[PDB]
């Protein structure tokens, strides 16, 4: 109510929120090699508006072999989307990552680092 | 799949498809007055990839976001879209805009033209 | 738009809206029918839609990964919708077409009631 | 990937992921009074597939088109995540004084 989380905990909470939000808002977005940098930037800028987010790095890894289809384009998906987000509440930073992990066959979300400033 | 569909008909159909897709793909995107043009631009470029789409003009109309998070969301209240589809010799002008009188973001066709 | 043109436009709107509203939804083999039905019901609220049939085609192999689930996508999602505006109907379809490597949307049929 | 992350903090991370995912997957979904229960059920079932999610309760509290959409205004959610011996209860609800749909953790508790 609504302040039970210490801010280390909040930094972890907000990294989780931003990773899930980014993934679900943007997966499905039509994208090409020519687009894919500008889309990545809009995603970062959208992530940087969320509570406690102080850094967002997004890559949408698309190549022309991904656009060999009637449409001539592909979509943002767990397969081509990679995100690092840094969150800071008070003196604590958390580092959240999204990346398709081949061995897991799955776009994993994890906490890379939790860090006192 | 398009053996009997006219180009005129496809222009209309693709404008509908593109407007539904934009709306549902981008509604809920965190936005602020400072993002809002760049968000518009990525929406445009995403639109321009889809079949028959030869033009797209988007605005996200966001003012000074007074709330806890300090931002708003792309929605039917703030999203304005005009797209032009061209299939063969036919163009449709498709539009999306909140129509104050109906209380709803309306999608419509402004013009169909050769 | 005349009623016939409205029938086509609304079918395109509904396919586009459904595809991008629902893709990314987590789904498993026995999810897969309740999700399909949720999609039908949302399609039925759109102007002119009078029939919606949705299949979400997921097998245990699609779910052979760390999470144990998959997501609704261009590859597993099939939709037929029927629009009626006034005296005219349009049948709109969505399906992954292998030869095209693409989830194509198209008009199967335009016909008088 | 989780060698150094405590299960307590994983429970918190996953709650956050699931609330953000729910919110952004489903906002925009056409809904009406007769929709609105069944929609909530599809959301819970979608939420329940996610890592560590063991419980999900959703309400959708419902012009030209004759319908409305799942939004931050009408969507309410409580999830329980369980990782190892720890549980977090995550909430999403519109808070009037904040004029914002807040996501927050209501409690973290031992199993
Ligand atoms: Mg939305
Ligand atoms: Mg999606």
């Amino acid at each position: 109510y609504f302040k039970r989380l210490s801010d280390r905990e909040r930094a972890i909470f907000e990294a989780g929120i931003t990773l899930g939000a980014i993934y679900h808002q943007f997966c499905g977005t039509p994208v090409s090699p020519g687009t894919a940098e500008e889309v990545a930037k809009c995603i970062e800028r959208a992530a940087l508006l969320q509570p406690c987010v102080i850094d967002a790095r997004v890559e949408v890894d698309v190549s022309s072999e991904d656009t060999d289809n009637y449409g001539g384009y592909t979509e943002v998906s767990g397969r081509n989307l990679r995100v690092t987000i840094v969150t800071r509440c008070g003196e604590w930073e958390a580092v959240g990552k999204l990346e398709f992990i081949e061995e897991l066959n799955y776009p994993l979300m994890w906490v890379e680092e939790i860090r006192r400033v």
